[PDB]
C-alpha cells in the first residue's frame, strides 16, 4: 500500500527540515553506488530488550535508498528463552525467514483470534498478513535468528500484549 | 502495487479452472497452520543454468498463502564464476541480501543507463528499483547465496 | 488500500461458491434501487459482549453494494461502564463520530506506544490511523453510541488486549 | 485511491508555503491528543444556500490529522423543501447515513444514466460509487440531516 | 487507481458467466500475438448522437488485452457544430490529443467550477483531471477528431449537463 | 501505480530546489487555462538516434499539469529502416497507436520470453504490459509514426538490448 515511485529512486533526506508522507529526497543526480548498499547487519546485536529480543531495523529511516521503493527487512535475534511478546506490523505484511535456531511463529486472525502457529527451523518461511497480532518464541538451543521482509518502507511496529 | 487484501488471507487455489488477476482462493475456513509455512528452501539447488545460477522461487505459485499479501522471496545460488545475466523484475522492487560468498550487484537507471554497482559480502543489502535492468556476478571463492525480497506476490522475471 | 473499482458497482454475491480477493459479484444488470440502501441500523443492539459493547457491522458481508467501493461504517453502543478493550482495525483507518453519551477514545502510536486520548461528546470526531491499537470507554451516563467510518469494505477487527 | 500513509500520522501543515500532493506535515513529535479530535460539528449550520442546503466540511483542510489517512466525513443539513442539486464527488465513494428527517437519495450509473433512488429515514445507509452524479431531496417535515463518509481526505465536490 | 496486475497479462473473458471486479481471464497459455492488437479504429464512425458526437470505445470490454493493464483509448469525432455536452470520466484522468480539425476543450474544477478551457489544433494535448466535468465543442470547419487516453481499463462515461 | 491525486490538479514546480516522490507543485490558485494545454507535438522531430528513432516526450517533466494525474504520451517517429532496439517502460503499461507508416511491434513475456508481435498500420493499437521488453521496427516505406500512451506521469525508459 506504499505509494508508487514516480522516478527511478529518491534517497531519503533524513536531515531535511520538512515533514511529508514518507521523506523528501536528496538530488538524485548526486546518488552514487554507495547509496544503494546497506551494511548494518554486519554489526551484531548490541543488546536485547527485557524479553530477550534484538531487532536491527532496515527501514527508509536507516537505509535512505528504500524511500519510495516499498520494502523493509528487519533482523530479529532471540536469546535462549526469548520471545517477541505479542506484536503487530500495522502497515505491511511480514514474510519471516528463519536462519538460525528454532522458533515458534504464529499469528491470530480477525475471526475470534484463531491461532495459526508453526515451529520453524532454518530455511523455513512464514507469512504474517498485514496488521495481524503475531509472536515469535525461541524454542531451540542458543540464539534464534530470523529476517522479516515487509512490503513497506516503514511498516511500523507495536507491542500489543505481553505473555 | 499489488492489489490490497480484502480479508485476512486468501490461499491461492492453484488447481482452479478459473483465471483472474492473481488467483482464486481456497475456502479460508479450511486454512490451517500448515498453510502459512513454506519449507522449499530446505531443498538445495538441484541444478544450475548454463551461467551457474540456480533460482529457487517462492511466489504465490509455490506458496499459496502469499496470495493477496504482496510479498515474494527468491533464493539465488551462484556457482564460482557464475552470473545472473542481465535481468529485470518487471513488477516489483528487489531487496537483495547476500548471505554466503561475495558478489557484484548492480542496476542501471533510466537516465542513460547509469550503472550503480557494489560488492556485497554476507549481511549486505542492495536495493534494485522496480523494473530496472540488473545483474549479479559471483566474485568470491565458493558458492554465492543471496535472497531477493520483492514487494509482489508475483514480480515476474525476464532476461534482457 | 482497497483495490480500485473497475466498473460502477459490483454487488457482493454472498452465496457464491467461489472465494476471491473480496467477493464475486452478481450481474450488475440485475441491480435495483433496493440494493443500494441498507437499513440494519434500525435494529437496536440485540445484546452486548461481556464488556458491555455491541457492534452492528456494515461491511460488504452485510451490505453487498459496498463491494469494491472501499467503505465501511460500524455502529458501536456501550452500556454504562462498558469498554471495547484494546482493539485494532488491521486494514483501515477509523474515523469515529460520537453521537450519544460521552466516551474516552484513544490510540497508541508505534513510537513506544505514546497514547493520544480525548474525551468525546456527541458531534466529536476522532481519527484512528490504520492498524493502531485503540480503545473506547464509556465515561458518561446511560449508553454511549458512536459510529466508525473505515476506508475499507472489510477492515477487520481484532481484540488485542483486555484492561 | 488516496496514497497510503508511510508513518503513523502526518498532520497537515495548512500554513506551509509549499504545495505538494496533499499537504506537507507538522513535526509528528509535536502532535498531541488535541490534534486527533475535531469538534466542528458542534456548530450548527450558520446558513444555507439558495436551495436550502448547508454542508459542514471535514476534510484534511479542516481536520489536519486526516492528512494521509484516507477519510472524510461531511454533515449535510437540508431545510424543508431543500435539495442538493446534481453533484459529484470526483475522487471518492460516498456512504450516506441519514440521521434526522427523510430524504430521497439517488445516483446515476454510467450505463445510460440509470437512476437508483431510495427514500432514507434515520438509520438508513446509501452508497454512492465514486464520481457518479447524485442528489438528495428533503421529502420530510422538518430539517433533514445526513452524514457522508468518503474514502478520501479530500474527495472534492462539484455541482454538475 | 486500477488494481495492479499480478501477472504479465490477463485477457478479459467476455463470455464468462462470472462477475468480479473487472473481468475473469482466459487461459494465458492460449493467448496469441493477435490478442494484443486492436483494429477497431479502422472502422470510420458509423453514426453520431443527437449532438454530432461519435465515440469509438476501446476499453477492456472491446479490447480484452487491456484487462488489468490500466489503460483505455477512445476516439471522438465531432461533426461541424457538434459538441459532447458536459461529461465526466468518473474513474480516470483523460489526456486528449487533437488530431484533425479544431476544438474548444475545457473542464471545471471543484473550486466553484472555475473553467480551464483552451482551444486545440492538431498535435495539441489537454489533460482532464479524474472525474471533473468537461466538454469539447467543434469550432473549426469539417470534422474534428481527437483521442482520449485514460488511465483505466474502464473509466466510465456520464453525461452530467446539456450545454 | 502512480499515487492518487489529493486535489484537482498540482502543476509540477520544475524550478523547485526540493526533491520528493514526483514533483512539488505550484500554487493551484495561480494555474490558468494555458497550464493544461501542451503543444510540444507541433514541433517535428529535430533529430534521430543512431538507429533512426526520435522520441518526443510528454511526461510531467515537460507537461507540468500531468503531475499527480497518472498519464504520459510519447510520440515516436522512425526513419526508414529505423528501430527502437529492445526497450522497457519500467513503471507503466504502454498503449501504442500507429498513425503513419507501418511498424512491427512486439513484446516478450516473462514466460521464457515468448514473443507477442503484430504488425501495425495506421489506426491499430497494441498494448505492452508494464516493464516488459519490447520493440518496434519500421517495416514500411517512409517514416513511421506512433504514439505511446502510458499510465504514469513518468514511466521511465531503458534500452535493455541491441537487436
Ligand atoms: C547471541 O547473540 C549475542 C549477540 O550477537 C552474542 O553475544 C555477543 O558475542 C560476541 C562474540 O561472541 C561478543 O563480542 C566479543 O567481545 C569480546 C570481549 O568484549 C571480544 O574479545 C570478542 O572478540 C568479540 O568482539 C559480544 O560482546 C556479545 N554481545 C552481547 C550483546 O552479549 C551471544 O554470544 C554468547 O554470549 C556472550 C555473552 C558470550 O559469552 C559469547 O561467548 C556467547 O557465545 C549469542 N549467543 C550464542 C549462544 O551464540
Ligand atoms: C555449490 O552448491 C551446489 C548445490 O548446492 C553444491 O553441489 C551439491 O553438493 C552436494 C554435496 O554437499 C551434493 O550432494 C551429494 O550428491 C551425491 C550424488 O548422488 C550423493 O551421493 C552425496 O551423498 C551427496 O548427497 C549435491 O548433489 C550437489 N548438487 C549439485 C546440483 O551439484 C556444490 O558443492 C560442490 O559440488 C558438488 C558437485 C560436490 O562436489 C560438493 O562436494 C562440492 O562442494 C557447491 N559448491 C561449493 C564450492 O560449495
Ligand atoms: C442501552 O441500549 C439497549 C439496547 O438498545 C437498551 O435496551 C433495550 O431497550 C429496548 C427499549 O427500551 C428494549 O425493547 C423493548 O422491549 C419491551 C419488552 O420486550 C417492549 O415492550 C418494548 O416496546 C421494546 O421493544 C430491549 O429489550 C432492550 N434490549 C436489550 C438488549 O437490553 C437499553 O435500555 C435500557 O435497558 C433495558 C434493559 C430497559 O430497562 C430499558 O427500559 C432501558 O432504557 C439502553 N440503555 C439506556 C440507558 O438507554
Ligand atoms: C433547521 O436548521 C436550522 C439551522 O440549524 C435552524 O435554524 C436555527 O435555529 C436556531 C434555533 O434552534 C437559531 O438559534 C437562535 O438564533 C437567534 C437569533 O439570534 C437567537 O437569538 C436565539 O437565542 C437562538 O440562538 C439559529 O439562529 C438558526 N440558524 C439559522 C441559520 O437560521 C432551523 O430552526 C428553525 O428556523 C430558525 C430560524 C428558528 O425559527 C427555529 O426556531 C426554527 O425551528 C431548523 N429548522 C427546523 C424546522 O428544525
Ligand atoms: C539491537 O542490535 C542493533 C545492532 O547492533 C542495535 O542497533 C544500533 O543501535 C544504536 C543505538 O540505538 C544505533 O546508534 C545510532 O546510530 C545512528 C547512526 O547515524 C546515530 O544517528 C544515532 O544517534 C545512534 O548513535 C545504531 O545505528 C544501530 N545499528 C544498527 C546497525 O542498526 C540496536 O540498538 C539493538 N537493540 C537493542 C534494544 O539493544
Ligand atoms: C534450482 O533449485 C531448486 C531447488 O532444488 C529447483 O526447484 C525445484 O524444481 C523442481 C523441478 O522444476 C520442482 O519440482 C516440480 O514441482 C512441480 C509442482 O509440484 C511439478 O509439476 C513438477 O513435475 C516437478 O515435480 C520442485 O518443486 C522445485 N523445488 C523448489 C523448492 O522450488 C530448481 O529446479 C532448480 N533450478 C534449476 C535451473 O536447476
Ligand atoms: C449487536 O446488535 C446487533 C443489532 O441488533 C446484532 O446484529 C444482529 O446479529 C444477529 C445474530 O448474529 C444477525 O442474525 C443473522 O442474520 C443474517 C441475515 O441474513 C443470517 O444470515 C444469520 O444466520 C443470522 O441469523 C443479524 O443479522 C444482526 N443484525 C444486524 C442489523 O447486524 C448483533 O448480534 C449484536 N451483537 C451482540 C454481541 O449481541
Ligand atoms: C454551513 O454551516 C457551517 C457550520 O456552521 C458553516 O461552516 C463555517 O463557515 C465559516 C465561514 O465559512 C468558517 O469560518 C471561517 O474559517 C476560516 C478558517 O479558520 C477563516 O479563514 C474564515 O475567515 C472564517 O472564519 C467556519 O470555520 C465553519 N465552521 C465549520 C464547523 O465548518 C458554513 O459556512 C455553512 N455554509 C453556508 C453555505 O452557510
Ligand atoms: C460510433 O462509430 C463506431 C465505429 O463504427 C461505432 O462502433 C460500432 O458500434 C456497433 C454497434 O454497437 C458495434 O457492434 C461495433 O462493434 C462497433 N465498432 C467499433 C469499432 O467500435 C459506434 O456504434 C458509433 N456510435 C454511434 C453512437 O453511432
Ligand atoms: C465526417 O465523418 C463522417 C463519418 O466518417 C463522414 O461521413 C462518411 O463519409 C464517407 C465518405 O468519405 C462515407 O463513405 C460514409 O458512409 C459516411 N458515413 C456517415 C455515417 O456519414 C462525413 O462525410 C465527414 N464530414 C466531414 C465534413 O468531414
Ligand atoms: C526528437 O524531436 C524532438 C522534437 O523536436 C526533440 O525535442 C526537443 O529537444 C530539445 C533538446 O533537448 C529540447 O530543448 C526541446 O524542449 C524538445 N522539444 C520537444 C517538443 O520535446 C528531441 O530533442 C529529439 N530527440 C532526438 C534524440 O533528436
Ligand atoms: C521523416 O521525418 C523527418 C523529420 O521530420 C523529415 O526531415 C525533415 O523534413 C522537413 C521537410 O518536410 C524539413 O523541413 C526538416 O528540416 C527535416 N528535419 C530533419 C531533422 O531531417 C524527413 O524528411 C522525413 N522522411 C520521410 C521519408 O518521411
Amino acid at each position: 500500500a506504499d505509494p508508487g515511485p514516480l522516478q527511478d529512486f529518491c534517497l531519503a533526506d533524513l536531515n531535511s527540515p520538512l515533514f511529508i508522507n514518507g521523506y523528501p529526497c536528496r538530488n538524485p543526480a548526486l546518488a552514487t553506488s554507495d547509496d544503494f548498499i546497506y551494511s548494518g547487519f554486519k554489526q551484531a546485536p548490541s543488546g536485547f530488550d527485557q524479553w530477550g529480543l534484538n531487532v536491527t531495523f532496515v527501514t527508509a529511516g536507516q537505509f535512505p535508498a528504500l524511500n519510495t521503493l516499498g520494502l523493509t527487512i528487519n533482523r530479529c535475534v532471540l536469546l535462549p528463552g526469548g520471545s517477541t511478546q505479542f506484536r503487530t506490523n500495522p502497515r505491511a505484511s511480514s514474510l519471516v525467514m528463519a536462519t538460525e535456531g528454532e522458533i515458534l511463529e504464529g499469528f491470530y486472525s480477525t475471526n475470534d483470534n484463531q491461532l495459526y502457529v508453526k515451529r520453524l527451523t532454518p530455511g523455513d518461511l512464514f507469512i504474517i498478513p498485514p496488521g495481524l497480532m503475531h509472536f515469535t518464541v525461541n524454542v531451540g538451543t542458543g540464539n534464534a535468528t530470523f529476517y522479516a521482509s515487509l512490503n513497506s518502507q516503514n511498516p511500523g511496529g507495536q507491542i500489543v500484549g505481553l505473555m
